């Protein structure tokens, strides 16, 4: 180092002066980098590069008995290996043609991988439409053939995180630099696989340990590993060229954003468990380690890092998770499938992996903690096997030997495990092999931490600034997102009337070299791009783009385009006719743009005005959003107005060139926006806005109780000499079903006249009728399903249904015809305006949890049912004395409004039975409640029964932990038996106040099972006779006094509660813990 | 839960003994005695000792006063 | 910071299930960046773009006296600066059309010092051929023309 080099004061002491450069430094240990690099290479191709087909490059799973099968994951992280010795051998000039074999070795089980994915096209395309267990890629190939070995109804075959790697995998070495991908038709291949990637958050997966779930019943769960993987490709696979260098314009990939968000959205939010029965599990480490880096956060990461260190470490090395019986002594070799309470039997035997701790030290040496890397590996040193040749082995489990399972069960970690079948010389890892060696060439410096990772997968702390999808130029800290705003007017006689009133706004005739397109266009264009006639491939399914994909702009055949939100397109229903509902939608979107966007450059919003919505009434809604949008803040949001041409100029275009390499003969047509010429008839010049009343009122006078059994003639005649509008569309509506819409009328067919009448009635702004011919017509929106698998996404539950009847769960997302026939042929008994009003509430609540997730905090399942049952009541107390007005005529933004005040988290006021009602009806429950649940479900034996539903006790102990969504699942759907939903808020206000009572006396225990419903007659009886004593009330039946009492004061409902309690716990033993010094008690 | 008023020993112990009469009443047919010679014969603990009654009783007095709710406890509800 | 963000332990001590983010990590004495910003771009403003001549951008090296000399350096420092301001303020987003301003005192100066060298093109020719102290660029021209 300094001072110590120079040693050049040949007399005393003094300053030097001559050059000394860094050659004439001290040396470490001598040994040239050539020596190392031959040892490496020298015990990668006696162990690792000696087993591998020629014919495929597929590395197999087993060493010997000539097994055939052969995993996709061990052949991809041997290719890794490889190209991480490929790099380290890089640094030397006269390589003796060494670098070139391990670059083909990568290249190589690169190109067998591939090879074996392009042998089943058929199933890519089917896997595209209906992705299903039974329709998906195979998984373990032949080592020989690249063959098929086993079917579907052996190993299932579901396996995205596979794909997930390889994708990522192909991008790392592209990027570094590389020749995998030849042809055109390759190209077409790897991008639909990428479209099929871009759908992994609905469709479950059998996850990387190939079991489905801990009680291995061939089920399959969502797993966060596979997300976070498809998350890590999807970013990586965006605007990327396969070409390298050598590329063009028509050799990229295109990923849609929502597909992407939508991911982003199911992982933030199930990340700090594994699924819903594995809490946690030693699988998360790969999404959150080097494979894929995929969580930037470093607050969630460490949680689960810490969660992980706590639960799965182990002295021989990491569990895969808690019970499990993978080749463990008490399992049996005879049998697939487990059986209930039989997993109880594997704890404490779990066995250990030990390439978790290459992975925990090739974990620090990114990160840069060198005493983490080095204490891991004085860990992993001792478990390490060697060779005749003194290679080293690393074991892929530990077990325990038969013998010693009970010592092992009684003290872990006391006994002393055995190394598995792969753990000596004969039977190798290759995948814990080429993961031992990336680890030694990382942690010895021989690679650095961007040569394996150039595509910068992981950033520092201080780096969160600028990367495409992952950070904004603000921070990962901050948002105030500013979005550019362009007004668009359809003719300039619209124009002229908005500039009247201080409103600029520009029209497409004033816009001519810039064309604008609908949703429509856009969704043909992209269909186009995945054609491949050798193969057979459809290309990208026709789905609707989002806010995301609408808000960039575009370069078609040398022609900029720019696509407005699919907010401002109606097709069918009348929630478009409300212009308070258009202000919600827009504020909404530009919420969720401004939420949600971390691309680079501000992003472009186009506002199209309708004269349809400027007329009436609603002028001056309209008018004040304008106001608002010039004024440069709407709803919280930054906004800028400006020229169309001025914001398209100096931005960042999309280019879309695969349209110039399609062979169709004919190039397709698209149909731009025009402007619409004005009318020569009446000539309506934007008049003013003239609110007038020409409108009456008047209740229908005909129920469909009574013009039922009425004739065809009096019926006709009584409609023709009608003028009641909600009364006509009864009628109507009988007509269909009874005559059939085919029957003709005076005024034409039944079908035209009942369309007629709901188009005359929503113009005339009539909500009694418009919902009325809504539910006779069984109209659907295609917005449905889209606010379905949001809801699902956030691990929230819907039902459907009318409340106090048959009701449907939605446990996974389905298609949308499947939706409405649940919808509209399930509410046969009641009233068809319920499918209407649970279609617009399940829209509205999906908006609002989208933008507001906390309003719906502490609920689980979502009971439209039950929602409309509080929403009546909440109308009937506002009432007051005089009668409610009506529900399905309040409209859909008094219907939000009011929703959103029942949304409330509190409502004090008005007595307790109202709030009791509301509470029960929403399905709110405390938080921590179920924990509580857990722990009495622990301190009772027999379980408990209520409401008819008995909960045991054995199975759920055995099978099933504190924190699992299964507990939450079974006792959600045990406690929904309850009709009164007062009586389930007794129910739980019971729970607690037993949680409550067991938790601080410990010493009491329930002799037997207990049943809620006896307590609460009992607390019931207390009551009543108190009262009766106080007042000399006599008694009196039903629970309408007893809920008006507040929860807790004098005499208040916990008082009786806990006395039961208290009463029902001293009736049992009373066994004394010694523990306790409290003598005599 | 706290003391509404001033509490008497002598009508706790009088509770709980009237207690134990009526259950060594009814589970052996037994006519009710004077004097407490078969109540201290009842070890301290185990089942339906005199730890359970007098709890019993002390829980019935303290129910009958108001209970405050402490504000630093996150239990709500309860 | 860990542990000390979480604080939800409700009930006694136990593992909690719940996402953490970072917006709720504590933060640090209370400052919005756009108050240190604009306090930066008044100390600049007040003290370095006040002197800049309009017609070349070119900073005088005295800020009295009326003198007309101006060095080449120290304009490229000023420039420095200018750019160095503009690029911390293009981390907000609403800058109130302020980067733009600090992009172009950096640009202008930038023209006027390659205005200033391109007026010599004889010089420079001669400089090619016989490098000489007589027939060098020079680095001393006046701030106003
Ligand atoms: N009316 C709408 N409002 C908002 N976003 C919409 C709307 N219609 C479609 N989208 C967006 O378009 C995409 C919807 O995709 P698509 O309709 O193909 O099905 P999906 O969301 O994958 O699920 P599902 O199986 O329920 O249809 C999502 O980005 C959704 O946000």
């Amino acid at each position: 180092w300094k001072v110590l080099e120079r040693r050049a004061r040949t007399k005393r002491s003094g300053s030097v002066y001559e050059p000394l450069k860094s050659i004439n430094l001290p040396r470490p240990d001598n040994e040239t980098l050539w020596d190392k690099l031959d040892h490496y290479y020298r015990i990668v191709k006696s162990t690792l590069l000696l087993y591998q087909s020629p014919t495929t490059g597929l590395f197999p799973t087993k060493t010997c008995g000539g097994d055939q099968k052969a995993k996709i994951q061990d052949s991809l992280y041997c290719a890794a290996g490889a190209w991480a010795l490929a790099l380290a051998y890089r640094r030397i000039d006269d390589d003796k043609g060494r670098t070139h074999e391990l670059e083909h070795s990568a290249i190589k089980c690169m190109r067998g991988i591939l090879y074996c994915y392009m042998r089943q096209a058929d199933k890519v395309q089917q896997f595209k439409q209906d992705p299903r267990p039974t329709t998906c890629l195979h998984s373990v190939f032949n080592v020989h053939t690249g063959d098929e070995l086993l079917s579907y109804e052996e190993y299932g075959h579901l396996q995205i995180n596979a794909v997930s790697l390889y994708l990522l995998y192909l991008v790392e070495m592209i990027s570094s630099g590389l020749q995998i991908i030849y042809n055109t038709d390759e190209v077409s291949f790897i991008q639909n696989l990428v479209f099929c990637v871009e759908r992994v958050y609905r469709v479950p997966d059998f996850g990387v340990w190939e079991r489905g779930s801990k009680y291995n019943n061939g089920s399959t769960e969502l797993h966060s590993s596979s997300v976070g993987l498809a998350k890590a490709a999807l970013e990586a696979i965006n605007g990327f060229n396969l070409f390298g260098n050598q590329g063009c314009s028509w050799s990229v990939i295109f990923v849609d954003l929502d597909a992407h968000n939508r991911n982003r959205q199911t992982l933030c939010s199930l990340l700090p468990r594994e699924s819903r029965s594995h809490n946690t599990d030693a699988a998360l480490l790969p999404c959150i380690s080097y494979p894929a880096f995929a969580l930037d956060d470093e607050v969630l990461f460490s949680q689960t890092l810490d969660k992980v260190v706590r639960k799965l470490k182990g002295k021989y090395g990491f569990k895969r998770f808690l019970r499990d019986g993978y080749r463990t002594s008490l399992e049996d070799p005879n049998r697939c499938y487990y059986k209930p309470a039989e997993i109880k039997l594997f704890d404490g035997i779990e066995c250990e992996f030990p390439i978790f701790f290459l992975y925990m030290m090739i974990d620090g040496v990114f990160r840069g903690n060198p005493k983490q890397v080095q204490e891991y590996q004085d860990l992993l040193t001792p478990v390490l096997h060697h060779t005749t040749e003194g290679y080293p082995v690393v074991p892929k489990y530990y077990y325990v030997p038969a013998d010693f399972v009970e010592y092992e069960k009684n003290n872990p970690g006391s006994q002393k495990r055995f190394p598995s079948n792969c753990g000596r010389d004969g039977k190798l890892f290759l995948w814990g092999q080429a993961l031992y060696i990336i680890a030694k060439l990382l942690a010895d410096e021989l690679i650095s931490p961007k040569d394996i990772d150039p595509v910068q997968r992981y950033v520092p702390l201080k780096d969160q600034r600028n990367v495409s999808m992952r950070f904004s130029n603000q921070g990962p800290l901050e948002n105030d997102l500013v979005v550019h705003v362009a007004l668009i007017a359809e003719s300039q006689r619209l124009q002229v009337f908005l500039n009247t009133y201080g409103i600029q706004t520009q029209t497409p005739q004033q816009v001519e070299p810039i064309q604008i397109w609908p949703q429509q266009e856009l969704v043909k264009a992209y269909l186009q791009l995945g054609i491949n006639e050798k193969l057979g491939l459809s290309g990208r399914p026709d789905r609707p783009i989002g806010c995301l994909g609408t808000s960039k702009i575009y370069r078609i055949l040398g022609k900029t385009v720019v696509c407005y939100p699919i907010i401002f397109d109606l097709s069918d229903f009348y929630m478009s006719q409300d212009v308070f509902l258009l202000i919600d939608d827009i504020k909404n979107a530009l919420q969720f743009i401004k939420q949600y966007w971390k691309m680079h450059g501000r992003p472009l919003f186009l506002v199209l005005i309708r004269e349809d919505n400027i007329r009436g009434s609603r002028f001056n809604p309209i008018l004040d959003m304008l106001a608002a949008l010039k004024k440069g803040i709407i709803g919280g949001v930054k906004v800028h107005v400006d020229r169309l041409q001025t914001l398209i100029s100096g931005a960042v275009v999309e280019q879309l060139d695969f349209l110039r390499i399609s062979d169709t003969e004919e190039l397709p047509e698209f149909k731009s926006f025009e402007e619409l010429e004005p009318p020569k008839h009446s000539k309506v010049k934007r008049q003013s806005s003239t609110p007038s009343a020409p409108e009456l009122g008047q209740q229908p006078d005909v129920n469909i109780s009574e013009w039922k059994d009425k004739p065809t003639h009096e019926i006709l005649q009584k409609l023709n000499d009608c003028s009641c509008l909600a009364s006509q569309a009864i009628l109507l509506g009988i007509l269909l079903k009874r005559e059939g819409p085919n029957f003709i009328t005076k005024e034409g067919t039944v079908s035209d006249h009942i369309e007629r009448v709901y188009r005359r009635a929503g113009s005339q702004k009539l909500w009694l009728a418009v919902r009325y011919g809504a539910a006779f017509t069984q109209k659907f929106s295609s917005s449905i399903a889209p606010h379905i698998t949001t809801f699902l996404v956030h691990g929230k539950q819907v039902t459907l249904g009318a409340f106090g009847h048959e009701e449907e769960v939605i446990s996974n997302p389905l298609s949308p015809r499947v939706i409405q026939n649940i919808i509209y042929y399930k509410c046969n008994t009641h009233d068809e305006r319920e499918a209407v009003i649970q279609q617009e509430l399940v829209i509205h609540i999906g908006w609002i949890i989208s933008n507001n997730p906390e309003l719906f905090s502490g609920m689980l399942k979502i009971r439209i049912g039950w929602i409309i049952h509080a929403m009546e009541y909440e109308l009937q107390i506002r009432g007051g004395d005089k009668p409610a007005l009506d529900l399905y005529q309040l409209s859909p933004s008094e219907v939000k409004q009011l929703l959103l005040d029942i949304l409330q988290p509190q409502q004090n006021g008005r007595c307790w039975l109202n709030r009791r009602q509301i509470d029960g009806s929403l399905n709110r429950t405390p938080t921590g409640f179920y924990d509580r649940v857990w722990q009495i479900l622990e301190r009772t034996p027999n379980g408990i029964i209520v409401a008819g539903k008995h909960l045991p006790q054995q199975p759920t102990l055995s099978d099933m932990t504190m924190y699992e969504m299964n507990f939450s699942l079974l006792v959600e759907d045990t406690l929904g038996n309850i009709d009164q939903p007062q009586y389930r808020q007794i129910v739980v206000e019971l729970l607690m106040v037993v949680s409550i009572v067991l938790e601080r006396n410990p010493e009491l225990e329930f002799q037997d099972k207990v049943d809620l419903d006896r307590l609460v007659k009992e607390a019931f009886n207390e009551f009543q006779k108190d009262q009766s004593r106080l007042k000399e009330i006599e008694k009196q039946d039903d629970m309408t006094s007893f809920y008006n009492t507040p929860p807790l004061g004098k005499r208040g409902t916990c008082s009786y509660l806990t006395k039961a309690v208290m009463n029902l716990l001293l009736e049992g033993e009373v066994k004394p813990n010694n523990d306790d010094p409290c003598l005599i008690s």
